[PDB]
């Protein structure tokens, strides 16, 4: 009667072979070339009756080497030993106890948050999770209201976790990651501004400003987005006086199965984009396999997208899109350039037993003055079984 009736179970299933080439020489290693299936477990009970109802999640993670040499091992679909070799396998089990009363919604343990102030990565086999608690609540119509606080992180290619840091500089740690959001969606469900604020204990201080709106006319859908990080040290401040800002915004127009779309972003203050390790983001222009979040970048992006249904093909997507950066200081250089194209490709079988199966490709190219040019492919094979 309720708690055993919305349960649910599903095993994701992702076969990956990633494959980063990089094109300078001597590049001291010139490939980042593995191959490796991934598990991923998520049981869900329902709530138990009663004004404050109980109930558990559990994410189970299980990744397996398929093909690896130590000459070629950082990819990060896979933890790599001292000596270079990829591990042969990895594990981790996450409970996640949560409790619901009316429409406000806590969640304790294993954690996987999407959230503009702290955007779970995953970019490779299995998914990165954080541990700690996190509230939810939606009294109000239109709004909804985030707290929480994490303590630790599992990277996507470990079993273990490990105190909080900031992505690209590490030495300074964090037991304490508090933050605070709230959203307003209004006009129809169309406009929607949002305000976060996020405290990395002794490290730093972050507000986000959001501002987002997305309406239909006959067969056009548009859609304008835009947002502003603005961070700053924090207490003790251990990594220092920090100074980043951080701009993105983008326009998008579709019909008929094409779309096309423009954005912009830019890197202000002494310090470029400054985020958790291993971690994702919101940026207009986090794509591939750069973010373009050096300081002081300036960059845009054109995308294109196509959904093959017109065709007569549905489950079939293509995307291809380009980003230019410039501006950038790197100590060697300010006026560091970079630019990145991206083409996506996806196929979702609609019908038959394989029904939900996916195969997808992604391919890059990076050039700059300053980063690592690379190429870089991966092949992904998906599925999702429901237990
Ligand atoms: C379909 C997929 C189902 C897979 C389920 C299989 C069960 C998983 C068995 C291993 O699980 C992991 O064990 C690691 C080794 O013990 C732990 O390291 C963790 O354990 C800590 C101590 O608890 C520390 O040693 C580390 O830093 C780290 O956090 C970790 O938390 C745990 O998840
Ligand atoms: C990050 C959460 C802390 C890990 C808790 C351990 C989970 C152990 O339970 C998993 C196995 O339980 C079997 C019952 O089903
Ligand atoms: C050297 C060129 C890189 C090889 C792949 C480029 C993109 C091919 O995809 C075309 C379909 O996408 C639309
Ligand atoms: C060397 C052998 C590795 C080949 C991996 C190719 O299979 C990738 C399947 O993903 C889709």
């Amino acid at each position: 009667e309720g708690f055993i009736e919305d349960a649910s179970v599903s095993l994701g299933l992702r076969n990956l072979y990633f494959n980063r080439d990089f094109r300078q020489p001597g590049a001291a290693q010139s490939k980042q070339e593995e191959w490796a299936q991934g598990f991923l477990l998520q049981a869900k009970s329902g709530y138990t009756q009663g004004t404050l109802g109980l109930g558990v999640e559990l994410i189970g993670q299980l990744g397996l080497k398929l093909d690896s040499s130590p000459d070629r091992a950082g990819s990060g679909l896979l933890p790599r030993h001292a000596d270079g070799r990829a591990a042969d396998d990895y594990a981790r089990l996450g409970v996640a106890p949560k409790l619901k009363l009316s429409n406000t919604e806590l969640k304790l343990g294993e954690l996987l948050p999407e959230l503009p102030i702290l955007l779970r990565n995953d970019g490779r086999l299995l998914p990165q999770t954080f541990q700690g608690g996190m509230l939810t609540s939606r009294e109000i119509a239109g709004l909804t209201l985030h707290g929480g606080q994490m303590r630790s992180l599992s990277q996507r290619n470990s079993s273990d976790h490990q105190d909080l840091s900031v992505d690209g500089r590490g030495g300074a740690f964090s037991d304490r990651f508090d933050y605070l959001g709230a959203e307003y969606r209004f006009n129809a469900e169309r406009s929607q501004v949002g305000l976060w604020q996020a405290r990395l204990q002794d490290i730093y201080r972050q507000d986000y400003y959001s501002l987002s709106h997305k309406q239909s006319f006959g067969g056009w859908r548009l859609g304008a987005s835009v947002g502003l990080f603005d961070t700053r040290d924090e207490g003790a401040a251990k990594l220092g006086e920090l100074e980043n800002r951080a701009l993105t915004g983008f326009f998008s127009a579709t019909r008929g199965g094409h779309s096309l779309g423009a954005g912009y972003q830019r890197m202000y203050g002494d310090d470029g984009m400054l985020y958790i390790a291993g971690t994702s983001t919101p940026l207009v222009n986090d794509i591939q396999v750069r973010n373009f979040t050096s300081a002081g970048e300036r960059s845009w992006q054109l995308r294109y997208d196509y959904d093959f249904v017109a065709l007569g093909i549905p489950g079939l997507t293509a995307m291809a899109r380009y980003a230019s950066g410039a501006h950038a200081r790197t100590k060697a250089m300010d006026d560091g350039r970079a630019w990145e194209r991206d083409v996506d490709v996806a196929y979702v079988i609609q019908s038959g037993p394989l029904k939900n199966l996916g195969l997808r490709w992604r391919n890059a190219m990076l050039r700059s003055n300053h980063a690592a040019d690379v190429d870089e492919n991966r092949l992904i094979l998906s599925y999702s079984l429901p237990l």
